[PDB]
């Protein structure tokens, strides 16, 4: 029997989608980097689309151990396309951004309802997404010092590309 | 953009500075036990300064990580001497509840301020905090029972001059 | 029994406050670098804040072998930012020059006063700031023929931050 | 042929005989601890007088590395009993301090002849007596501190007669 409220599990169930979503945003990402030839970028935007699957079964999972069950939902055609290699991690960081804070609000809920177990189980997310965003500035905070000078995009490609 | 409020950055910058004051007065209660001719209390002084010293840096770190920046503040003199050895452990359990309640300040401030990313940090934090009373009650309880028996207080020392 | 003089004492004690006053420093110019987002040069400042601990460690254990004690008196609040890299490492210079002058009149102190042991002492630091100053000097050096590209102030980053 | 002065030789000569004394004195405590039960004590000045000779032989090799010869004197009668354990020892250190300004003396003369060779040759001795000095006041410390109980004077005993 479902130990977790309807609105709580529908909260988990809908982030999980939203974590989904954002593998294949990612996934989408890595061919605006292959179109534009930057193996390298679109190796590191190929590993975090895997990385967003295992947060979202991190959700499917312990949506069942409290009882639930997980309904996926359709996935939006992402975008295809952005400016300069800086806009689209710029829309990464966005998005990540978006992301936390539609976990706080899971959180936040889960607090009024007194289920302490789904706010315990959030701090997980609530530490994995302060390292994802972080992950993303820095890579932002070396484009813009790149300044164009591609001597310097090329060894951020090559470097980005050795994510294991 | 920092992603942390300036009055939360603040109070880690804060406690930040406070941690190197630990470190710095612990130092120099090795100062005073290295004066005293008890070399491996000193030890142990030596080797608590240096375990601030990273507490420091987990501050440090994760005020980089949300988009601070750190400004170090002086560093008040420590005290020099203590009555004698038993005095000079009260000073430093009474000094770590003083950590404690200052870490709980920024934890009870993050809390108000819906900042569920330096809450869920200073979890280690509050759980060290246990552990750092607990070492020093531990130690205080068996110099009450040395009440100068100076064959349990040099062995005590002898021993916790193994500290790693 | 002390076996220094008074004059002596207070001068390795001096020292041994601005050694720790420049191990502050140091980590204070990496709070520059890391707000500035190079983490390499943040790292070797890092790293010379702990060396020079143990060069005020040096300081300490020789003053008790002497018979004395080591008062810790306050620390300065340091400098938090500089007009660029090459300006943060000429202030770099220009301290590890002011404390190599330290070092020499409590040489030629303990000299008149005919203690040689202090003298031989002394030795060690006389030798380790010929390199401290060279090792900074060669860096200003790559820095004066690195100009402006962030292809070589990254290539330099990234080489520093493997300082072990 | 010879290349110290004369001056500078007997100087060494009589520190050569010295340290032989010394290493006699120190056997002769062992002749004392040994007498009153202690074998550790007795262990300690036994590998202390080996010490001393390892110390002579220094000054013998250096000698005939001038071109110069070394004549041995008579050895004088040492004491063979002293006052209580604290008092062997604080006869022990009351030596050490002769031999230091003993050394000193001959240096301050080396100095004055700009006999280069030899005043670096006697920093290593400079070295040593800082140590043995200090190694003698923390037994001295110590044994203030056990001001009485065999409880702690054994345990002493027992493992200053682990000395390799
Ligand atoms: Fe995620
Ligand atoms: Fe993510
Ligand atoms: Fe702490
Ligand atoms: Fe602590
Ligand atoms: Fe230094
Ligand atoms: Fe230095
Ligand atoms: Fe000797
Ligand atoms: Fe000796
Ligand atoms: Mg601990």
């Amino acid at each position: 029997m479902m130990v977790i409220s309807e609105k709580v599990r529908k909260a988990l169930n809908d982030q999980l989608n939203r974590e989904i979503y954002s593998s294949y945003l990612y996934l989408s990402m890595a061919t605006y980097f292959d179109a534009e030839g930057f193996k390298g970028f679109a190796h590191w935007m190929k590993k975090q689309a895997q990385e967003e699957l295992t947060h979202a079964m991190k959700f499917y999972e312990y949506i069942y151990e409290r009882g639930g069950r997980v309904e996926l939902e359709a996935i939006e055609k992402p975008p295809s396309n952005w400016a300069g290699i800086k806009d689209a991690f710029e829309a990464a960081l966005k998005h990540e951004e978006f992301v936390t804070q539609s976990i706080y609000n899971i959180l936040e809920l889960a607090s009024e309802e007194k289920d302490h177990a789904t706010v315990s189980f959030l701090k997980w997310f609530v530490d994995e997404q302060v390292e994802e965003e972080d992950q993303v500035r820095e890579i932002l905070d070396l484009l813009e010092k790149a300044y164009g000078q591609m001597s310097v995009i090329f060894q951020l490609d090559r470097y980005l590309g050795q994510r294991e």
